[PDB]
């Protein structure tokens, strides 16, 4: 099994002053993708009972979910590449941990703040691959608008992470420089064993050597989710499906390609495609 920790998000899409409303999140994308690839999938997220019926669309991919209590459900205004939080479900504490079961987990927040550090170390005892996403430790909400920090304990925390995801502005964030392969070596420098970094045209994966594949597709509304996706089909290829790196790198960026072709995750015919 694979676990996903993060908070569902409403949302709020805006494009040359249109505003449109997604049900999504980063567990989201990264869970129907596992989910359809053929491993057992769960989520842990937190929203309101009201916001539930919502998502239920990932029980119909598959994905087993826990919807813990929350007064409020997070929501994100996209306007297009900034974001703001517009209000937060409450973040995950140690209790919520203690359930967990499979091979490999995802933390994957959308703010700073949602996944508290102190449970890194807690989680890291449970599970026998664990992953993060630097979204959830780079991204901060400061008056709402979600910018773009460096973070502060990443040598202390990197070093309990199998695998951590990037791109490129939170790849720059945590390093100074804006040259993506520098970045995944300084990156590895502070401790994280292998580093998953989505750009534009495609893949960078380093574990000590890189390994590089490039989208063969993409849309403007397919744009998001793309690293989310990515990384869970890195995560099924390389965790589960026992391929090389490089296989996996390759692998992911073709999966990641598929549901670029279109909004929302991915969907069972894209495997089709691929
Ligand atoms: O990766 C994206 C990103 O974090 C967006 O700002 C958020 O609104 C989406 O839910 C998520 O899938
Ligand atoms: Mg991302």
């Amino acid at each position: 099994m694979i676990t996903f920790i993060g908070h569902v998000s409403k949302d709020v899409n805006v494009v040359d002053g249109k505003r449109e409303i997604a049900y999504g999140g980063g567990v989201v994308m990264g869970a129907i993708t596992s989910s359809l690839l053929g491993v057992k999938t769960k989520v842990i997220t937190k929203c309101t009972r009201e916001d539930v019926s919502k998502f239920s669309f990932l029980r119909d991919n598959g994905v087993e979910v826990v919807f813990l209590k929350s007064p409020r459900t997070t929501s994100i205004e996209n306007r297009y590449r900034e974001s703001f939080l517009i209000s937060a479900a409450d973040p995950f504490t140690e209790s919520d941990l203690a359930f967990i079961e499979g091979e490999a987990v995802h933390i994957n927040p959308l703010w700073y703040g949602e996944f508290p550090e102190d449970l890194i170390p807690v989680l890291r005892r449970k599970v026998m691959f664990l992953s993060a996403d630097a979204q959830g430790f780079v991204r901060v909400p400061e008056n709402e608008k979600l910018v773009y920090r460096d973070w502060e304990m990443k040598e202390k925390y990197l070093k309990y992470l199998d695998l951590f995801k990037v791109d490129s502005r939170e790849a720059e964030t945590l390093t100074g420089t804006n040259d993506l392969r520098e970045s995944c070596r300084i990156i590895r420098s502070f401790g994280a064993k292998i580093i998953l970094a989505t750009h534009a045209s495609g893949v960078i994966v380093f574990d000590g050597n890189f390994y590089e594949a490039s989208f063969r597709s993409w849309s403007l509304e397919g744009r998001t989710g793309r690293g989310d996706t990515c990384t869970a089909a890195f995560l099924v290829g390389f965790v589960f499906k026992k391929m090389s790196i490089e296989k996996a790198t390759k692998f992911a960026a073709a999966v990641t390609s598929v549901k670029m072709r279109h909004p929302g995750p991915l969907r069972r015919e894209d495997l089709e495609a691929i």
